[PDB]
DNA sequence: ACTATGACGC
DNA sequence: TGCGTCATA
């Protein structure tokens, strides 16, 4: 139960299964229980894929691959596309579905919304209460209909394995020690089973969850048994789980830092970090990242679940590749205006719904020839929620950046974001 | 030339 | 602070 072994909390991560697909299926019943996908608003090669149904994943379909190329592998494949507005994607439908789920989770515990379809939950308090109200009654497997215990058992049919693993887990749980970490996780999974049932009952959406002692393990556990299932990862299962867990699959190590770890230490798996001393890790990744790595490879992490439901920023952007790159003043003014209008639309609802106002406008662009996501970013005061004014304010700041008569090189990206709410 | 939000260091 | 860079859905 110690902080020392990082078994001090019960944390869960809930993520909706093929979220965009499910949102479309709720509107159109005919799309249910059939292989389908959702492509971006642009139609070329059938459109880029962002969300794929599980039925369709069986045929090998993935996101980030062309729709028509996906078609060949799964000809039965049904397609849904993001509605278009002001020349760009319209995600209102999904954002609205997102709100539904979040309000339901917030009823069971305060949450930390981490993305449009997932949120972390700190269930530590709720678990104590459940242990109080239970009054010593045992936990039957019937309260965990969709739970997988990572690492078990030791020694369609897949359902048989799940229950056997679940039974050995339950048969070895502490009965008298209410502060037993494993027992705490188990109760946390019970609460999550209820939470997920409510989400489905009230919205029809299905999802998965991970229950463990920290955000990193909870997030990792969540992807272990998808879809419509939840996974419990105990501290004792970590050595085994990490023995062959690719380093880049761990939260915050999917990019350069993670690549750097693989490269500098000559390892591929999380479990291999264990052989290094904390000082070796600090001398190579820094005091802070070194200590974090030292503890994380042992299943220990302390980032707290921070209650957040409201976005810290609201923004939108658009890319204009190749021929399309924005060269003239007319072009840049118009697209800035389209973006600012979407911004105004969202900021308005934001103010109507949450009584806060953005005081700052951030403008970001990318000039043709630049490999980076964004070439530069600037900001200015956001006094009025007026799209025309904001468009001109944004234009003035990008005009300042730097051929004094047109844009050379041209812009391949425009970005507007409202922040500094108060 | 295949499309959002959040955090960190300084 | 404001900004470049990094992380990830
Ligand atoms: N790179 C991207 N660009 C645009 N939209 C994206 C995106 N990544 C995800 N989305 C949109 C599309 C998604 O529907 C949604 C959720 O992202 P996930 O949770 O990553 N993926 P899903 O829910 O689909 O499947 P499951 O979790 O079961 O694996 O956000
Ligand atoms: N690579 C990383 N990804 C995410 N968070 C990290 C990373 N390295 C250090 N930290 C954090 C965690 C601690 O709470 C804190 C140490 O005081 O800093
Ligand atoms: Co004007
Ligand atoms: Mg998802
Ligand atoms: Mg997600």
């Amino acid at each position: 139960p110690h902080m020392a072994t990082g078994q001090d909390r019960v944390v869960a991560l809930v993520d909706m299964d093929c979220f965009f697909v499910q949102v479309e299926q709720r509107q159109n019943p005919h799309l249910r229980n059939k292989p389908c996908a959702v492509v971006q608003y642009k139609s070329w090669k059938g459109g880029g894929i962002i969300a794929v149904s599980y039925e369709a994943r069986a045929f090998g379909v993935t996101r980030s691959m062309w729709a028509d190329d996906a078609k060949k592998l799964c000809p039965d494949l049904l397609l849904a596309q993001v509605r278009e507005s002001r020349g760009k994607a319209n995600l209102t439908k999904y954002r609205e579905a997102s709100v539904e789920v979040m309000e339901i989770m917030s009823r069971f515990a305060v949450i930390e919304r981490a993305s449009i379809d997932e949120a972390y939950v700190d269930l530590t308090s709720a678990v104590q209460e459940r242990l109080q109200k239970l009054q010593g009654q045992p936990i039957s497997a019937d309260l965990l209909p969709s739970t997988y215990i990572e690492g078990l058992p030791q020694g369609v049919q897949k359902e048989g394995m799940r229950k056997q693993g679940l039974f050995q887990w339950l048969d070895s749980l502490q009965i008298d020690n209410l502060t037993s970490p494993d027992l705490q996780l188990t109760v946390g999974a019970v609460i999550v089973e209820e939470m997920r049932a409510a989400i489905e009952r009230e919205t029809g959406f299905q999802c998965s969850a991970g229950i463990s002692h920290n955000k990193v393990l909870a997030k990792l556990a969540c992807g272990l048994n998808k879809p419509n299932r939840q996974t419990l990862v105990s501290h004792g299962s970590v050595p085994q789980l990490f023995s062959q867990m690719p380093i880049r699959k761990i939260r915050s190590l999917g990019g350069k830092l993670g690549a750097s770890v693989i490269e500098i230490l000559g390892i591929e798996y999380m479990g291999e970090l264990t052989q290094f001393t904390e000082s070796q890790l600090q001398s190579h990744f820094g005091e802070k990242n070194g200590s974090w790595l030292y503890a994380m490879c042992r299943g220990i992490e302390h980032d707290p679940v921070k209650p957040r439901q409201l976005p810290k920023t609201i923004g939108c952007s658009k890319n204009f590749p190749g021929k399309t790159a924005l060269a003239t003043r007319e072009q840049v003014q118009w697209w800035l205006l389209q973006l600012a209008q979407e911004l105004e639309e969202r900021l308005t609802k934001d103010r109507n719904d949450n009584d806060r106002v953005a005081t700052q406008l951030v403008v970001s662009i990318r000039v043709q020839g630049d490999k980076r996501l964004s070439s530069l970013r600037r900001c200015c005061a956001l006094t009025r929620y007026d799209a025309h004014k904001m468009s001109h304010d944004a234009f003035t700041v990008i005009k300042n950046c730097n051929i004094q008569t047109e844009w050379s090189p041209p812009l391949t990206m425009l970005f507007l974001c409202a922040t500094k709410f108060s």
